[PDB]
């Protein structure tokens, strides 16, 4: 079974960037301990001026050794569970962002199949538009003449495209935003048996925050221990269960939970965290996507979230991390506030560090286990 191992981007790597790790442990630090004695009624959550945005919510992965054209054409891609489409971008792409890109260029391969249909897709990022090509796709070992999109404008994803070093993305995901006849690569290679189960998993290592490993086609035994329990999409479009959500004494019944080793925390409606960082004197550190309390903080609860006939928890060592320093002082929580509405939850990396985690488009689920390390 096709196993692609790829690269993590955080949002904390991306701020690393810019600020020194030394300044960001005293600037957090010197934060918290002006929390705990500056601003009586404080507890400082954000504000209109200080608000988690969905770039702070995201991780990339990077994949790039896919091909296509029997050329070799090279790309870097990044995986997408909420789409179904494939893209890169064209030699007919005249944009400014595409003239930092690896570029397909279809004269070039003899598998190319001219299509032609036009076609725009959005993501929270932005918009690009272009036209389908069909070529030889490979991945791996694995290769088949897929239906992509040739990217030829993409001034809409800026910023995000020239800040960014990808090429195009792989949809992991159910929906074509082309809204046109499109499956996701992973189901057509199901469908021409180039694999022998329209699923793959994901496997991120607890130890490396910046790896993972998605297996195409089926199921490794040496990523998981015990069994694997399944859960039923609730939504015909998108790896989404239902769940109860326990947040100690937070409850939210029968939730929407989308499961996306694409996002960089586990995610809540904005009110049910505040909420829950009301109380356990957690802070948000002003200007960054960052909210952080003691390491030890004694009150700190098993996240659980149950379903029918299981139940999965992440206890208080899954979702807190020493801000840099190996040594526990402060820990960031890894939650985050989205609202995508009243009942929508997201189980993140964090929690796909401890759960070992199966898609599965056969069976229209998700499936979950104790990850081996």
């Amino acid at each position: 079974h096709l196993t692609l191992a790829f690269k993590i981007e955080r949002p904390y790597d991306k701020v690393l960037k810019t600020i020194s790790k030394k300044n960001l442990k005293n600037y957090i630090k010197e934060t918290f301990n002006f929390f705990k004695s500056g601003y009586m009624k404080q507890n400082y959550l954000g504000s209109e001026n200080d608000v988690i945005e969905l770039d702070d919510v995201a991780n990339i992965m990077f994949y790039g050794e896919g091909e296509v054209g029997d050329n070799h054409q090279k790309f870097m891609l990044i995986f997408d569970t909420g789409s179904a489409n494939l893209w890169v971008p064209s030699k007919k792409c005249n944009s400014s962002g595409c003239s930092i890109k690896n570029l397909y260029d279809s004269s070039k391969s003899k598998s190319y199949e001219k299509d032609g249909t036009k076609v725009d897709i959005t993501y929270g990022s932005g918009t690009v538009k272009g036209f389908f090509s069909k070529d030889l796709v490979t991945l791996g070992h694995l290769s088949m003449p897929y239906k992509f999109i040739e990217v030829t404008d993409t001034d809409d994803l800026e910023p995000i495209y020239s800040s960014v070093e990808f090429d195009g993305i792989l949809g992991l995901g159910w929906k074509d935003l082309s809204i046109g006849s499109i499956d996701p690569i992973v189901v057509e290679l199901k469908n021409q048996n180039k694999i022998d189960n329209a699923l793959f998993t994901f496997y991120l290592p607890v130890h490396d925050v910046h790896a993972g490993y998605l297996t195409i086609g089926g199921i490794e035994e040496k990523f998981y221990e015990g069994n694997i329990t399944y859960e039923k999409l609730n939504h015909d479009l998108y790896w989404q269960i239902d769940l109860d959500v326990h947040f100690g004494k937070q409850t939210m019944e029968k939730a929407n939970v989308i499961v996306d080793s694409g996002t960089t925390t586990i995610t809540a409606p904005s009110e049910f965290l505040n909420k829950f960082f009301a109380n356990l004197n957690v802070i948000k550190v002003p200007f960054l996507p960052f909210y952080v309390t003691t390491c030890d903080n004694k009150e700190m609860p098993t996240l659980e979230f149950k379903s029918a006939n299981n139940t999965y928890t992440l206890e208080p060592e899954y979702y807190m991390n020493p801000i840099l320093e190996v040594d526990d002082t402060l820990c960031m929580i890894t939650m985050l506030p989205v609202d995508i509405d009243s009942n929508t939850f997201i189980l993140g990396d964090p929690f796909m560090r401890k759960y070992f985690t199966v898609f599965d488009y056969d069976k229209e689920s998700v499936g979950f286990a104790i990850a081996k390390n």
